[PDB]
């Protein structure tokens, strides 16, 4: 049988992340080196660092993931689409966009779907994840946003940016996964620091984990 | 300092990710009533604010590559082009801090120049995000902003570890002299806060507490 | 299950008032609140120690005060005397500020001596050392924390709340990674919400300095 | 009014918590070059400044219970005793504002007298921190400073919400008459700012901008 969670298996959940505004070339290179050694699913970096990461990770099995309209989501759809086009051109294999929360609060859900669809269209062969930023949403809004992401064709819905008031909760992961079922996957991100934290998210339906602490998580397996 | 004069220093700001249309409408209403210099809003709200503020003397200001600054120059440029097309009269861009930390200051200048070019008739302010910079970095970034043709250098996004300090404003103003103007932003809550910035060289104040600032004159 | 509740969270909080123009009435209110909500401590300037010690007799709430605060730029013997007087007057914890000039000169044996002077003066009172992260490099934060453990301080503390900024979750984690279980970490300054507080606690903080403790308790979610 | 005369109004000040040995050496070098009245530094730097300023005619001034004033009188007195032993020639203490707000003015007076007695040959200045006081409180505190034997009353720490105002300087001088002198500090940036405070009764000026103040004479 598959037995207990192990290093090889858990590593493939991890998007090894560095998104601080003042991140340096040296830190980005170290992130890539770490991800290649630990065989993480991806690195997740801001769009400026995409082509460097793509070069460094060619052949390693580690994907380049980036963030779109991040972390506020408060820019026009055409701008999110353009940033997506450029990121994929430059080597991004996954893009994680932030929703327009103003549209959600206005109940303009057809516009939310169109905003996601603009990024989905621009992504091409790259996978699209949509950050719904749970900390600012009601449960009704979480559910309806997830439905619109599936309708727009996004492969993933994602809990949080890590920059808001709070990040992933197991309850949110479960609500999101119950909403999308097998039609989309769930990424839990923000405040995930330990092996036990990661497992709680995975046990509630997460197929991917966004973290800066991937090393600590992988090395805490027992 | 009287209220009308102080009001024209103020960029009445709402940049929260979860800001609502109702809040943006109130922001515009307040700016027009109190005759603030501008509203400062995320790019999604430019069309609405441009329509609401037509004829009021209040400018529409938006933020570019914000708040992290960590996206290609061409993306900052495109966002700027769209914003100006949609009615933005000022654009406040965030620098690529990675370039600064690499000491690639020619690259920092080109990144600014990309947004300056795209701004057209709109004024460009450059957010240098002082809280993450050394003093040497603040000075050199400011010099590159002038070289690139930006009208303003700006202390902060309001999303970093801290915002405007009077010492940062003075350093920035000493560097640019009369070749550019300085905007202080982030954490400015009172009249006394605003005046510390103005007296150290700020020509503009970014705040949410504008009404309280006007009413706190003493 | 295992989520934070109000009784547990309250014991992280040092209910703080340090403004130069704080009033007797405000200090009395601070004590009354801390007693009612069973906060860990009140944190007040040394002048208010005897009043707080009297008010909090029989409550479980500790009297914490601040030493060489907020600038840290006075001789060790003066920090030590202020500590002695504070403890004599009823202080149960003292929170000193480091001499930052020593750190910038890379005179870390002198930083250790400065902390040890306060630790020696503290007697029965616990010592916390404010390192004022906003003014320090990461290398400096690490070395200062090491010297605090060497001197025998029970706590290292992020910030005064009077500098350019206060506690960051990254600073809390760096400090805790440095001291391990040899010392505890207090996060202070700019902590306004339950979410702010939890970011600090989840990164290693055993105590939270704040003025908004009632709202923090009310904000659990 | 000329440069040498104005220079002797100025206490050349650096009190930031993160001030460095290099910066304090530069402060002393500048004060000796421009012949300012004093340097004003935190108590930790008194021995170095005393050594550096020997024979220059510049006094070493330091601050006591600063900037909050919220520590017992015996502690302010001990800090004062150490400072003077270490070479301080002037000490600038901060009042206990909680005492003022409780109208415990005999206790305010005792607090000042503790530092006065401890100062010995060094002159004592008392920072009343006007920004936190009512006008009635400023007047009463100034009377108590005279009663306790302080040579100076001083407007501000420069760390509070606002610094010297001409109206406060005037009120303070009107209260003390010729029985004490007034020092204006906080926010004094230019020649005309300094002259305005002097016009209102200031005999001393606390500032970091002394060189610019002298160079702005007109
Ligand atoms: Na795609
Ligand atoms: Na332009
Ligand atoms: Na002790
Ligand atoms: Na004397
Ligand atoms: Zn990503
Ligand atoms: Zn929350
Ligand atoms: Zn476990
Ligand atoms: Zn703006
Ligand atoms: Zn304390
Ligand atoms: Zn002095
Ligand atoms: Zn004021
Ligand atoms: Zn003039």
């Amino acid at each position: 049988g598959p037995g207990s969670m192990d290093k090889a298996t858990l590593a493939k959940y991890i998007d090894h992340t560095l998104l601080k505004a003042d991140a340096t070339e040296e830190q980005i290179r170290k992130l890539c080196s770490e991800a290649a050694e630990y065989k993480f699913a991806s690195v997740c970096v801001n769009p400026t660092w995409v082509p460097l990461c793509a070069e460094l990770l060619k052949g390693t099995g580690v994907k380049v993931c980036t963030v779109i309209g991040f972390p506020l989501g408060a820019t026009p759809s055409e701008v999110k689409a353009y940033e997506t086009k450029v990121a994929v051109e430059q080597g991004a294999e996954e893009v994680d966009m932030v929703i327009n929360i103003g549209m959600v609060k206005a109940k303009k859900y057809d516009d939310v779907e169109k905003d996601v669809k603009a990024v989905v269209d621009a992504s091409g062969k790259a996978l699209t994840k949509v950050i719904i930023e749970c900390c600012y949403l009601t449960n009704e809004e979480k559910v309806e946003v997830c439905k619109r992401c599936v309708a727009a064709g996004a492969e993933y819905v994602k809990t949080s940016t890590g920059f808001g008031t709070h990040g992933a909760t197991p309850e949110d992961v479960k609500l999101m996964k119950d909403t999308v079922g097998d039609k989309a996957l769930v990424k839990a991100a923000g405040g995930i620091r330990t092996f036990d934290d990661a497992m709680k998210m995975i046990n509630n339906g997460a197929s991917r984990i966004g973290a800066s602490a991937g090393i600590a998580i992988l090395n805490g397996i027992h």
